[PDB]
């Protein structure tokens, strides 16, 4: 949709792409010590074994400067050139921490290792039509205090936020089906397909947990549409005993779902 | 005299309050932390100096008893720059080149945490309608107001609180200001991206049922509106406020369907007719 309505710098700085990033300060970078070669310029010929008014030479001079590389060969001369390498010092300091503040929070975006079952079912479970989907986990690490949100959406656009038999499960390491009962509460109680499809009935489904590994919360996002339930749907148990009787869990058929053909 | 500014802040003059250090240097102003900052730093080389100087001439190539000789010395050691014209000679200067050093580090850190802390602040970009309105949806009176995501990334697991604050008199006869939470028909959107219309059904159990324009501002009653979510752009949360006063809520008003089309057939949200509210006149 159209939208009718610098000045947003932390919000962009974290959204703009790697790359541009890297342009952003790498430029930042280059203009400042651009600004303090003119500074030490300005002075007269206050940089050692730099060619007289030579721009190129205060700037590699700063650059080492405001780095503290400090090779030696281009000293400053007298009390001005050593108070512009005074402050442009504490601009590298400045400079340098900032850019981590940023490297930092850009780089450390933890991200679920939650898998979304393909499809939904709609099929009978504790005797009531139960609508399903399931989640998995890609990880060792278990994310802790999961829980889950599933809402609908329909024409009528509006957000129904269906009941769960469970919806936060304290423990979340392996796979957990997630169950709506359709009873007579559902916002979904006796619809249909076709039902469904008439309203442009869709299903988001909202996850969140603290994990383990980053000792940070988690959000993943995922959506099916009427086309991706598959009615009287059962989904293949996914867990098995290997031969040595143990028991383990094949993500081979996480998104196998048996159903029932007649005529 | 309003109670809660529309910033969501209190509008009330408090009274009767290096002791709160953290909290300051996080609030200052971006300038004065850099003062304070460069005052610190300045002042620290002022004493390093004073003890490269109090050790005899234990610097190389630096005038005998010059401070500002063994002020730039330093600054090039703690910031080790290390242009080397300028060298410590002996074990003193040498073991206040190894100190200062790792004061610079202490020092770096520090002005990092700061630095990290004060800029790593995620501003959500909701915008309040200016207004609120009473008028009738599904049959009920319902307290509206609306929000609208200024940006492109989405809120999820957005939430709003609307909080009525009057003056009520107790049964023994007591005067104070209660808040009271109103019941929304939705209270959380799971994914608020683009506008959403918040509503409180005035019914028979509103804190404002039968109320009206009038008794209300009696009770001095104001409206605190508290909104909080994930914001995909940050990966973090956010929290925005507002609040209205008596003053600010139209009654009858309804809220200009903000959804448009454009000259394409296509669909557009304006922005331009957010605070826009309709109403009916008499006679
Ligand atoms: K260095
Ligand atoms: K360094
Ligand atoms: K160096
Ligand atoms: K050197």
């Amino acid at each position: 949709i159209t939208r009718l309505g610098l000045d947003d710098h932390y919000h962009d700085l974290l959204t703009v792409s790697w790359p541009v990033f890297i342009t952003l300060i790498t430029g930042l970078y280059l203009v400042t010590n651009a600004l303090f070669a003119l500074a030490y310029l300005a002075c007269g010929d206050v940089i050692e074994n730099a060619r007289p008014g030579s721009f190129t030479d205060a700037f590699f001079f700063s650059v080492q400067t405001m780095a503290t590389i400090g090779y030696g060969k281009l000293i400053p001369i007298g009390p001005l050139a050593n108070t512009l390498v005074t402050l442009e010092a504490l601009c590298g300091m400045l400079g340098l921490a900032v850019a981590a503040s940023l490297i930092y929070a850009r780089f450390t975006r933890p991200t679920a290792g939650v898998l979304f079952s393909s499809r939904m079912v709609i099929s009978d479970f504790e005797g009531k039509p139960t609508l399903m989907m399931r989640l998995a986990n890609l990880r060792i690490e278990q994310i802790i205090e999961a829980d889950v949100h599933l809402v609908l959406v329909r024409s009528e656009r509006r957000f129904h936020d269906l009941t769960l038999t469970r919806s936060r499960s304290p423990i979340f390491s392996l796979s957990w089906t997630v169950m709506h009962p359709i009873d007579h509460h559902s916002p979904i109680y006796g619809e249909t397909d076709e039902t469904l499809r008439n309203s442009h009935s869709e299903f988001l489904v909202l996850f969140t947990g603290h994990h383990e590994a980053f000792a940070q919360n988690v959000h993943a996002r995922h959506a099916y549409s009427c086309d991706e339930i598959i009615w009287g749907g059962h989904f293949v148990d996914v867990f098995t005993t290997l031969p040595d009787g143990r028991r383990a869990l094949d993500l081979g058929k996480f998104h196998e779902i048996a159903q029932h053909h007649h005529h």
